[PDB]
């Protein structure tokens, strides 16, 4: 059911609960790391933190996939680009015209899945 | 359009990019800290740490609010209980039975609005 709801009065500036993302990756996602938090394994190598900044976020996002996340790349509303990080295994899915609300997902030494929730425009 | 889609396998343990919640709190919710950042002004106290333990988010929350969040408490699925922290302004709402996905906002001095994406049974 997603849904969502808003409480209190119209001031202040927006912010969002999802604040950065890192990978670690090889032939296929080992790890993501989502506002500083670890999930995955420690295969694969580390790739620089993508911070977003006020009003900033992923517009554009595409995932290779089988049984595991293969690959990801985004991009911001801003024109900032996240990857692609890891390999060619899986196949390709694309979200275009999103705005990414949260990422969740499951991994064991691997990322297995992702579930991204957003708004389709 | 708010929507859901699952990419990977079925391995792994599941996880969430909501980790943790802290709050700045005196008469009215000063901050509300997301993952270790900050939204929101200096004021009030902060409260302690609330970590989510594996599969564990909130599925029950009553927030007070009028201008600004007065209050904030919840409860996850598995019995725990945050809050409440802030004042007695404003008036109640509450979310039953739902889980919650993520936690948007806005924020100046105070934390002006929240914005939380959940899925209701
Ligand atoms: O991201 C997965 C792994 O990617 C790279 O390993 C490729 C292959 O190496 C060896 O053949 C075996 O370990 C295979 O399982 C593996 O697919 C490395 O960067 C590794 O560290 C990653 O875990
Ligand atoms: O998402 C990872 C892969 O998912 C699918 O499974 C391929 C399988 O190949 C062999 O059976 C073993 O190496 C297994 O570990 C592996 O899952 C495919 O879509 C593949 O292309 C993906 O890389
Ligand atoms: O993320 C991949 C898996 O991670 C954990 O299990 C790993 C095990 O997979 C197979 O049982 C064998 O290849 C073992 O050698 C290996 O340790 C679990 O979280 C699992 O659910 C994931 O699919
Ligand atoms: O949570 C907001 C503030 O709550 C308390 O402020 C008490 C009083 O301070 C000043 O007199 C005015 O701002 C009054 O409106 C307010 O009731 C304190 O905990 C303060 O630190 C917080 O910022
Ligand atoms: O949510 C905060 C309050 O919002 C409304 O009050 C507006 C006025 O409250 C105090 O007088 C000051 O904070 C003023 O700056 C502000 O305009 C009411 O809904 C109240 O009940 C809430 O506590
Ligand atoms: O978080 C509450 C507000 O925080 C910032 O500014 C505080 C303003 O509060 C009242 O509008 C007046 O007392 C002003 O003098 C004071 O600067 C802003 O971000 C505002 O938008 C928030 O509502």
């Amino acid at each position: 059911s997603l849904t969502h709801r808003k409480f209190g009065g119209s001031g202040g500036s927006p912010f969002s609960g999802l604040s950065s993302i890192a990978v670690r990756s090889g032939s296929y996602l080992d790890a993501i790391i989502i506002d500083g938090v670890h999930h995955g394994g420690s295969g694969g190598n580390l790739s620089p933190t993508f911070t977003f900044g006020s009003g900033e976020y992923i517009s554009n996002m595409t995932i290779r996939s089988g049984d595991y996340i293969d690959n990801i790349s985004f991009e911001t509303n801003m024109g900032r680009r996240f990857g692609p990080y890891g390999g060619s295994g899986g196949s390709a899915n694309t979200l275009s015209n999103v705005k990414v609300i949260q990422i969740n997902g499951s991994a064991g030494d691997y990322l297995d899945s992702l579930d991204i929730y957003y708004e389709q425009y």
